[PDB]
């Protein structure tokens, strides 16, 4: 590990970090529930005391459509393009938002029900781009994570929870499609954390950190607590705000 490579793997998990804060920005799964729920409401009734969150500025769109050399070159071509969708998406979301108060103005409750079908596909279509950012990242990120933890003796355990954390953020954010619920993708996630859980609790106890394995343990109990709350979630029927609130709760108490 030469000071080239360092540079190189702190700039890959800089790009990261601040796409995981943009993208957290960017597609406020809550938010845009709440902009549907309000479309849907208001076709039925005035829904007087609603004020939906308005869609916030974007920030540091400089960083995360211009991902540096430390990415190979389809790597940027792929990152720009979602990047890209993603805001166009977002751009029409919020558009046709205020079209579709216009068409209900109009009474036109025939246009009015289009313009709400075709934001219901611009929510899924936001998620996937999101989605799809932190798939492609993700091989990079752990390559960049060996770089820069080769001397550190928790390297393997660090690795683990960053790894599982990512994991138990994306279905949360897939939990929260509450108009377009992916049963099979959250259950096909849940079934990688567990492998991935399975290959933690394989992880040797290393010597003289017993703070940091008593940290680890915990942390690996918790995950198992969530895997199991996903589980029993996915035996009801619809999505509630109880049951994310409980499973990021879950999650939020993991990372603590």
């Amino acid at each position: 590990v030469s000071t080239a490579d360092i540079e190189n793997a702190a700039e890959v998990i800089k790009y990261y970090n601040t796409s995981l804060g943009v993208l957290k920005d960017m597609v406020k799964e809550k938010d845009v529930n709440a902009v549907l729920d309000y479309m849907e409401q208001k076709g039925k009734t005035p829904a007087l005391s609603a004020i939906v969150p308005p869609a916030v500025v974007s920030k540091d769109s400089a960083i995360v459509l211009n991902p540096g050399n430390c990415f190979n070159e389809e790597t940027r071509r792929n990152l720009k393009q979602n990047y890209t969708g993603l805001f166009q998406a977002r751009t029409e979301f919020y558009a046709n938002f205020d079209t579709y108060l216009s068409y209900l103005k109009k009474k036109d409750v025939t246009n009015a029900k289009k313009l709400l079908d075709v934001n219901y596909q611009l929510s899924t279509q936001m998620s996937e781009y999101k989605q799809n950012i932190f798939d492609i990242l993700s091989p990079f990120t752990e390559q960049a994570e060996l770089v820069l933890l080769v001397d550190n003796p928790l390297k393997a355990q660090i690795m683990s929870v960053r790894k599982m954390s990512s994991t138990m953020q994306s279905i949360l954010n897939l939990y929260a499609r509450k108009h377009r619920m992916d049963g099979p993708r959250i259950d096909l996630k849940v079934a990688e954390l567990t492998k991935q859980l399975d290959a933690a609790k394989k992880l040797p106890v290393v010597n003289g950190h017993e703070g940091e394995m008593k940290s680890y343990q915990a942390f690996l109990s918790q995950v198992e607590t969530f895997i199991k709350q996903v589980k029993k979630v996915r035996e009801k029927g619809e999505y509630s705000d109880a049951d994310y609130d409980m499973l990021t709760s879950a999650f939020e108490t993991s990372i603590i």
